[PDB]
C-alpha cells in the first residue's frame, strides 16, 4: 500500500515519551499504532488512529526499558510495511 | 458511576492544528474515547479508542477559523463515564 | 496506578533563582523524585530524590532569561506515578 | 572538604517548618540534609541535594518537638564537618 | 496522612475586616484549627480551636494596609494535617 | 458528611436566562436539589428536586440586571451535603 | 543425577490446574519448578523447593491457554537434566 | 531426600486375595512401611513395618469387587521417602 | 500494615504426608513464605518461598505420630505480614517395627 | 483481581442428593459458574452458568456412598475469579442389591 | 416431550424464595427456568439446567413483589409447553 | 522481694516472638513487661500484668533486629530488680 | 499469686519406672496437684492431689523409651500456683 514515515520520539521522561510521525501521501482509511517492549510480543498495544492525528504521548511506561513503535497505514484489507522505531526509558 | 477523565486541555493551537492533553480517572480503564469534531455538528464527529496509557494527540487537517468540540469519555466493559469536554477555535487568515 | 503529586507551582522567580512548591498524593509514599532543568534538554536534567515529606525547594545558579521544566514524581516501591510538571522562565536583563 | 553555614529555620509552624542555608565555597559534588528529633538516632531522615539548592519545606512533623538539622557537604569521599540547628514545632 | 482542608478563600476585604471560608477534608474529624496574623511575624500568631461544622469567620480589628498569613489544620486526635494557607493584605487610607 | 456537587457554573446569561451546569458527587446518590432565586431574598426561593443524572437547567423569566444566587445540595435519604453555589447578575438594558 | 519423573497436571480448570512428581531413585538436595505460558519466554516463573514436596497447585492462570512445566532436580552444583510436561487450562 | 523403593506390582488377584510385590530402594535403609485400604475410604488403611530382605506380600480376607490402594515408604533414621502408590481392584462375584 | 495470607488448611493427613492450602491476600504481593516443621523444635525448619499464584503443597518425608507447624507470611519489598499458622499431627502406627 | 463466591455449603447429603448454597461476592458480577461431579474424575463433570442472584441447588443423580467436588466462580466480562470449593460424600447403603 | 409439575415456590421472605420442582415422567437433557416480574417483559432472566437439578434459591428480589417462574424441558431440538406458577414476596 | 526467672525467649520468626518467664517463690501482686530494640531509649514499651500471665506473644516486630525484654516484680509499693534477656529476630 | 512448688527432679529412671521429687512451697498451702502422662499426648494425663507432707513419689507401668512431662501446682483455697514442670525419658530396650 503505502506506510508513513519519520517516526520520532520525544520527551523521553521516566515513564512517559511523545510519538511523532508524518502521514501517508496516498489517502489512507486509517493508521496502526503499536508499542511495547521489544523483546515481548505479548505486552504489545495498539490503536487505530485517523490519517489527520500526528502524535500521542504515552504514559505508564515501565522506567529505563527499551520499547518499540510500529506504525502501519491501511486502506481496505491492504496494509503498509510497518514504520518502526526504538527509544528507552530513563534509569 | 465511573469517574471520568478530567483536566482537559487544549494548546498549540495555530490556523489547523491543535495539541489535545488530558489525564484518566483514578482507578484503572479499558480505554477511553476521544470524539472531535466541528461544534455541534453532529454530522463532521470522529471517535477514537484509545488505551488509558495514552494522555495527548495532536489534531491536524483542521480547517481555520472554526470551532471545535472534543469529549473524552472513559469506558471499562458495559460501562461509560459521563464525558468532560471543551471548546476551541482554529486561528484564522484575519 | 499510583496517584501523582499535584498543584505544582512556582514562585519567586527572579533573575537566577526560583521557589518549586507541590502537594503530595493523597496515599503514603516512600519519595517523591524532582526532576529540573532547561526546557527540552535532555543533556541538562537533574533529579533529586526526596523525602515525601518535603514539600518545597529554592534553585539557585539559573542561568538569566532562560526556560525551564520541572516534572515531580511519586514513587513507592516498583511504581512511579505518572508525572506532573510546568514550565517557567527567569527574569532577564531586558 | 568544606562545609555549607547560616542554616536558618523559618516560619515554623505546627507541623511544617522552612529550612535555608549557604553553599561552601569551594565545589563539592552534593549536600546531605538530615533531619528527625535530637532523642532518636534511629528517627533520622536524609535527602541528598546538588549544591544549587538552598532551602526545604518540611512537612508531617509532630506537634510541639524539637528537631535537629545537620548539613553536610561531600566530594568524592570527603565529608566536611556538619553544620547543625535545632528548633521546635509549635504546642 | 490526615487529608487537609482546602479551596481557601478570603472575601469582603475593608481597611479593617476580612472574610475566610474553606471546605472540611472529605472524612470526619475532631476539629478544624484557625491560625491568622501578620505575614511573618511569629509574634502576632493567633489560633482559634473549631468544630468542623464550621467554615467561615469574619476578621475586625484588623490594622489597614496590612499583609496577614492564615493557616488552616484539621486535627483528628494525635495527628494534624499539613496546612493549607493564604496571604491578604488589607486596604489602605492610600 | 455526603460528599457535595462540585464545580458549578452559569453561562449564557442574558437579560432574562441563565444557564446552570455542575457535577454530581462521586458516590451514588438519590437527587439533587437546586435552589435559585434573588440574592438574599428569603421570600423569593425556589427549589427542584432533581434525579442526579441531571446535570444543567436553563432559567428563564429572570429579571433584568439582578442578582442571583444558586445553591445546589446532593441528597441521599436523611442526608443532605452541605451546598455548593454561586452569584451571578442578569445583563441589563444599560 | 536422576530426574523427577511421571509428572502429570492434574484437575485443571478456567484458572488453575494441580502439579505432581514422582522424586527421583536417587536422594536430591533440591527442586527447581518453573511454569509459563508454552509460546512465551518473557512470562515464566521459577521456584527452588524441599525435594520433600511433591505436588503444588497453581491458581491465577489464564483461560483455555497452554502452559509448562519444567522440572529439575539438584545438589547445590550438580542438576539434572529437565523433565516436562504440557497442558491447557479449560475455555467455556 | 531418602530412597525410594519402586515397581509395585499386584498380581494373583482374586475375590479376596492379592499378591504385593516391589523393588527395595538402591540405598540402603532400616524399614519399609507398606499400607493397604479401600482407596475410597482414606480411613480403611493398615500399615506394616517391614525389611528389605521381603519383597512381597499376599494379602487376604479382601471384599469383592472393591478398589484398593497400596503405598510404600521407605525409612532409615528419621527420614521417610515420598510414597510410591499403585491401585487395584478385586474380582467380582459371578452369581 | 500488608494483609497477610489466610484460611490455611492442612488436610490429608497420612503417617508422613499432609497437604496443605491456603488463600494469598487481596492485594498483590511479590511472593509468599511457607515454614514448616515440628512444632517442639527450632532446629527443624524449612522455609520456601513462592510466587502468590500457588496456594498448595503436599509436603512428604513428615514423621509418623508427630506434631507439625506451619506458617505462611506475605512479603512485600522489605515488609512481612504476621504469619498465619496451623498445627497438625501425622497419623500413627499400629503395628510394632522388627528387630 | 475479581473477588471470588464463598462460604460455600454443602447440606441435606443423602444417597443421591445434596444442597449447595453459598453467597455472591460483594460487587456485581455477570455470572456464577457452578461446576460438579466425582472427585476422583475428569471425564465427570457438570458446569452450570447461573445469575448472581441464585445462592442455591440441590443435585440429584448422585452415586450413594461417591465422593463428590464442588467449585464456584464467578465471572465478569472475561475474568474469572479463582474458584472456592468444597468436598462431600453421599450416604451409603446398609442393605444389599438384589440378584 | 413431558415438562416438570408440581412446581413449588416456598420458603418466601422480603427479598428471597425457594423454587422446586418434579421432573418428567420421561428422561430429559436439560431444563430452561425463567423469572422476573410478572408484569414486566424487559426485566427477566433465564438459565439453563441439567435436568439433575432439582430446587434453585432466589436472592436480591424486590419486596412484596409478584414474580412468574417458567420452566421447560429439552432434548437439544424438542422442548415441552412450559410450567407455570407465580408468587409475591413479603411486605413488612 | 523476688523477681521471675528462667525468662525465655521462643519460637522466634521474621517478625513475632514468643516471651515466657517462670514466676517467682514468693506471691507477686503483679509484673511489668518491657521490651523494644536493645540498641534504643526512645523505642520502649511496658505492659503491666497480673502475676497469674506467664506468657506473651509480640507481634509486627523488625526482621533481623535484636530486642531486650526487661521484667520487674510488684507489691504495689516494692519492686524487685528486673530479669533480662535478649533475642533477635529472623532475616532471611 | 500463691507460692509454687519446685526443683522437681526425676531419679532412678528404668524402663517402666521413675522416682519423681520436690520441694514444697515457702509459704503453707493447703494441696500440691501432681499432673503427669506422655509430653506427646495432651490428653494422657494422670493427677493426684497431695499434701506437703508427701515430697516423693515413684511411677510404675510407663512405656519403654518414652518421653513424659511431670506438671506440679500448688492449691490454696481457689488459689493455683502457676505450674512448674520438667520431663524426662524412660530408657530403651535392649533386644
Amino acid at each position: 500500500l503505502q506506510p508513513p514515515f519519520n517516526i520520532k520520539v520525544t520527551n523521553i521522561t521516566l515513564t512517559t515519551a511523545v510519538v511523532t510521525w508524518q502521514p501517508p501521501i496516498l489517502p489512507i482509511e486509517g493508521i496502526l499504532v503499536t508499542f511495547g517492549r521489544k523483546n515481548d510480543p505479548s505486552d504489545e498495544t495498539t490503536v487505530d488512529l485517523t490519517s489527520s492525528i500526528t502524535s500521542l504521548t504515552l504514559t505508564n511506561l515501565e522506567p529505563n526499558t527499551t520499547y518499540e513503535i510500529r506504525i502501519v497505514a491501511r486502506n481496505g484489507q491492504q496494509y503498509s510495511p510497518p514504520v518502526s522505531t526504538t527509544f528507552t526509558t530513563g534509569s
